[PDB]
C-alpha cells in the first residue's frame, strides 16, 4: 500500500525511532542490517536485510563471513567507546562487511574453511581503529573515509598472508605479461548488458546476476537515485573497459564497474547537492574511477593484491576535495547527508 | 633595445595588462603560451613561445600532443569554474602540457598515433580536478602542487593501459638485474657537459641538447636567477648520478638531471627568499631529488611506470616544509610569489 | 647506593643541568648518547652509553656507523637552526642513529668498507629536513614522526642503490614464491623466548641475545615500564608470527618482533596515559604493527627493500590518532610526554 511506501523507504527514521526504546539485540541487529545497506551509502535495514538475501544468494560461506565481520566491527566500535549515533546508523559495519566478504572471496581454501573466521574476526577489530584514525585526518576537510579501513585492512591482510601462506593463503593475482588477444566479432550485448547487475553486485565481490539484481532492488526502495546512478556508474565502467581495449571476460564478470558505482552513487546526490552539474560531475568521477582501477590493478597485481575499492575511495576524495565557483555543484556538510532526495530537499531549502 | 629588455622579461605584466582587454582568442592563446612556460615556474607568453619552438625542434607529434593537453586543460579549468587569475597565469595548462608530451613520450606506437590524442584529452582533462583537489589540501600548509597532477594523472595513465595494452601501448620499463659494467675510461667529458642543457630540457621529455639551449634561454630571458639555477640543478643532478655509479648512457641522455633542475628552480629564489643560504638549500634539495629520483625510479620499474617528476614535487615540498630558525631563509607567501628578482625584492622591502 | 638510583633514572635531568655550563663538547657528546638512547623513546645518556656497548658487542663496524650518523644528524640539525631543546634531548639523532645502522646491516659489502661513510653522512643529513617537514606536516594533530625520517631516507637510500649497484650494494630481498616447509614438531622454545631479546634488539638491527639484553637493561635502568612494554611488544610480536604460519628462522631472528617493541612502548605509558585500557590498547598496536609488518616485508620485497620499521609508525600513528569517549584512555600533548612513570603521574595531577 502507499503507507508502506513511507516507512520503508529512505533511512526508515520512523522504524528508527520505534526500535530505539526495545531490546538492544534487537537494535544491534538493526544495527548490522544498515552496516550491511551502508557499503552503497543507504541507511535502510530493510536494504540490508534485500542485501543479505543477496549475498546468501551468491555463496552462504561468503555472507557468514560478511555477517561476522559486520558483527565483530560493530562490536569493536562499542567497546572503542565510539560515536553511538554513527554505530546506529551502519558507519560502522559496512568496512567489516566488506573485509569479510572479500577475505572469504580471495581465499585459496575451499567454502566453508571456518579457520578464515579467526582472520576475518582480527581484521574486522581493526576497522573502527582505522575508521576512527582517517576520521580524525579526514574532519580538516569534511571527508568521509567512504571504505579506507576496509582497503586498509584488506590489503594488508592479503599483503600478509598472500598466496603462499601456510594457513590463509590468498588466490594468485599476476600482472599482465602479454598483449590480449581480443576478438571484436566475439562479443556479446546480452553479456554486457548482465555486466551492469554483476557490477553493482561486484561492490560485494558477488559476480551472480541475481544477487546483483536484488541489490539494485534495496538501493531502489531506499534511494531511486541511488539505484539510477549505480546503474549509469556500472554503464560507465563497461564503456571505459571497452575504450581501453579490456578482455571480455574481465568485463562480463563485472570487475570494471563495481568502482564506479560506488563513485557515482557519492558524487551524484550523496556529497554533492543533486543537479545537472553535479550529475555530469558523477559521470566524469565514475569514469575517472574506471580508469583509476585499471591503473591501481596493474600496480597492485604486482604484489599479488587485487584492486579492491582504493580506485573509488581516492578518486571520490579527489572529487570532493574540487573546489568550483559554480553555485550549482554544492557539496553538502557530512552532518546533513542521508540520501539523494533529502539532500536535495535540503540543498534547496537553504539556497531558497 | 633597452625598451624591449623590460617589456620581455619578468612576467610581462604590461603586455598582460594591454591583452586583458581585446579577443579571448587571444587572451586564451596567451593562457596557453604562459601555462607552457610555466612547467619551469616562469609566468612568460614569450618563454613560451620559445619553448614551443624548442619542442618543434625536438619532435612536433610531441609539442602537437603538449599543445592539445594544455588547450585542453585550460579549457576545463574555465569549464570548471576555476580561478581566472590563476587561469590567466597559466597555472592550469603546465600540468596539462607535461601530460601530453609524456603520454607521447611513453608511447610504444610510431609518431602522429592520431588514436592518442583521445587518452591526451580525457587525462589533461582531469589536471585541473587534481589541481583543485591538492590545493584544497596544500592551501593548510601555503604549499604549491608543483607538477602534482601531472604526476598523478600520468602515472595512471601508464598504469592504466600499460606496456601490453592493444590500443595504447607504452614502453617497456623493468627493473634493474645485473650489476652495470661502468668502464671509467669510456668516459666522454664533452657529452657529460651536454647534458646539462640536455638535463634542463628532459624536463619536458626532450633528450635533444638544442631544445634544452632554447628552454635555457628561454628561462634566461625571463629570470636569469632560474636560468641560473636550472643549471645549477642539472649540475648536480649529473654529479650525483656519477656518485652513485650510474651507467653512462642513463647519465647523458638527461634522465638524471630534469627533478633536480626543477628543485633548484623551486627553492632557490622562487619560493625562498635568495640569499646564499637559500643557494645551499637549492643545491641540497637537487641533491636529495637526484637520489629521491633514483630511488623511485628504480621503485616504480617494477611496476613498469617511469618515475615522472615525482622526486622533484616530494622533495621539494619537504624542503617547503622545513621549518628554520634562520632569519636568512625566508618562504614566501604563495600569493608574492612571481621570479626570483621580485621575489629578493619583496623580501628586502619587507624585511627593511 | 639509592642515591644514584635517582640521578641514573628517567631522563636524568640533574646531570642535564649539570651539563648545561659546561663545554659544548661534552654537551655534544651527552646529546648524541641521548639520541642514541631515544631510538626506544628513552632520553637517557647512560641508557644510550649501554646501548652502544650494546651496538659495540653486535658489530663494531654497525655502532661506527651508526655514531657517524648521529653525530651527522645533530651536526645537520644545529646547522639548519633546529629547536635547540629538541637537539638536547636527542630527538634530531635517533634517526641517524638507525639510518647508519640500517645501511651498515643491508650492504652487500664486507664489515669496514669504509667508503660506505660517504652515504651515510649524506642521508643521515637528510633526517633533520624530513623531521622538520614532518613535523609541520603532524603539528596539525599532536603527532610524533616516530622514525618517518629514518624510515623515508633509508628506503630511499636501499631503492636509489638497491643490490645490483655499483659502489654500494646492498643485500638482495626477495618475494615469497613457495610455501614454506613448517615443521612444527623441530620447535625450539628455547630459541622462541630467546627471540624476545633478540627481538627488542632488532630494533637497532642486531640479532644477537647479549645485546638484546643489553638494550632491555638500559631499558629499565632508564624507565622499568619501557622494558616492561618491550619486552611484551617482543612477545606479541612472536606470537604473531605464530599465528600467521611463519618459518621459525624468520621467528628466532627476532625480524618479527622489532616493530612491535617499539609500538608496545609507545602506545602503553609514553604517548598514551598509562592504565589497563592503555595496556589493551599497546597490545593491540603491538599485534597490529606485527601484522602490519608482515604486509609491508611481502610488499616491499617486491621492490628489493626491507620493511624497515614503517609498521611501527603507521600503526603508532594510527592508534594515536584513534578518538575514544573512554576517559582512561588519554593521549598526552606532545610537550608533556618524557617516559610513563612522569607520564602517569601528570595524568593523575591534571585529572585530580
Ligand atoms: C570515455 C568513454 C568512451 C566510450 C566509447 C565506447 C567504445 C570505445 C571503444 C570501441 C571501439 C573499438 C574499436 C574496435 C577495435 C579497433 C582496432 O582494432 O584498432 C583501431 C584503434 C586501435 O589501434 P591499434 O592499431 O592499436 O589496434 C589494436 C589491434 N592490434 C594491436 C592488433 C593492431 O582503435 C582505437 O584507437 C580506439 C580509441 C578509443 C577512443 C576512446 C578513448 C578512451 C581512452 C581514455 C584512456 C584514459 C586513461
Ligand atoms: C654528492 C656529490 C658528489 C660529487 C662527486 C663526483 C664524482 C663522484 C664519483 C667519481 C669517483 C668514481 C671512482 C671511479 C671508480 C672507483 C672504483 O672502481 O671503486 C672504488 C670505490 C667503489 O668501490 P668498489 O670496490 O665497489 O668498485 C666498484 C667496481 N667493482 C664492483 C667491479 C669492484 O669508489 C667509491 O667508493 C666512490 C664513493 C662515492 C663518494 C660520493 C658519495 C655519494 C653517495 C651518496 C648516496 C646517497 C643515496
Ligand atoms: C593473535 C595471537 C594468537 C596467538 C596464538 C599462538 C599460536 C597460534 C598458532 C599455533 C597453532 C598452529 C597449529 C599447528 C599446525 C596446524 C595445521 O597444520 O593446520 C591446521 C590449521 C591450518 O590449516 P591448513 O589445512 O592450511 O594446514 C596447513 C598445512 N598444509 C598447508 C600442508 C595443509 O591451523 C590453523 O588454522 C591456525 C589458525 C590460527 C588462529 C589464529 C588466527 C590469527 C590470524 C590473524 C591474521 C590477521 C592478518
Amino acid at each position: 500500500l502507499s503507507k508502506a511506501v513511507g516507512y520503508l523507504t529512505g533511512d526508515m527514521k520512523e522504524y528508527r525511532i520505534w526500535l530505539k526504546d526495545k531490546h538492544l539485540a534487537l537494535q544491534f541487529i538493526d544495527w548490522v542490517l544498515r552496516g550491511t545497506a551502508q557499503v552503497m551509502f543507504i541507511n535502510n535495514p530493510l536494504s540490508g536485510l534485500i542485501i543479505f538475501i543477496g549475498l546468501l544468494i551468491q555463496n552462504p560461506w561468503w555472507t557468514i563471513t560478511g555477517g561476522l565481520g559486520t558483527v565483530v566491527s560493530t562490536l569493536t566500535a562499542l567497546a572503542l567507546g565510539q560515536d553511538r549515533s554513527a554505530i546506529a546508523s551502519g558507519l560502522h559495519g559496512y568496512n567489516g562487511m566488506l573485509v569479510g566478504l572479500l577475505m572469504a572471496v580471495f581465499s585459496e581454501k575451499l567454502d566453508y574453511y571456518w579457520w578464515l573466521l579467526f582472520p576475518v574476526t582480527f581484521t574486522a577489530m581493526s576497522c573502527p581503529v582505522l575508521s576512527s584514525a582517517l576520521n580524525s585526518i579526514f574532519s580538516k576537510w569534511d571527508l568521509p573515509v567512504f571504505t579506507l579501513p576496509f582497503n586498509i585492512a584488506v590489503t594488508l591482510y592479503l599483503a600478509a598472508t598472500g598466496h603462499y601462506n601456510l594457513f590463509f593463503p590468498t588466490t594468485l593475482v599476476e600482472p599482465v605479461s602479454s598483449v590480449p588477444n581480443i576478438t571484436w566479432t566475439e562479443m556479446e550485448m546480452p553479456l554486457l548488458l548482465q555486466a551492469i547487475p554483476v557490477g553493482v553486485g561486484q561492490v560485494y565481490g558477488c559476480d551472480n546476476p541475481w544477487t546483483g539484481g536484488v541489490f539494485l532492488v534495496a538501493l531502489f526502495i531506499s534511494s531511486p537515485l541511488i539505484c539510477l546512478h549505480a546503474a549509469i556508474g556500472s554503464i560507465v565502467g563497461l564503456l571505459a573497459a571497452l575504450s581501453v581495449a579490456t578482455p571480455f571476460e574481465t568485463i562480463y564478470t563485472g570487475l570494471w564497474s563495481y568502482n564506479c558505482v560506488l563513485s557515482c552513487i557519492a558524487i551524484g546526490g550523496m556529497f554533492y547537492a543533486l543537479t545537472w552539474q553535479t550529475h555530469l560531475l558523477a559521470l566524469i568521477c565514475a569514469l575517472f574511477c574506471a580508469y583509476m582501477e585499471a591503473a591501481i590493478s596493474n600496480i597492485m597485481s604486482v604484489v599479488g593484491v587485487p584492486p579492491g575499492t582504493w580506485a573509488f575511495c581516492l578518486a571520490t576524495i579527489i572529487f570532493l576535495l574540487l573546489t568550483t565557483n559554480n553555485p550549482a555543484i554544492f557539496r553538502l556538510p557530512l552532518s546533513k547527508v542521508t540520501y539523494p532526495e533529502a539532500n536535495r530537499i535540503y540543498y534547496l531549502t537553504v539556497k531558497s
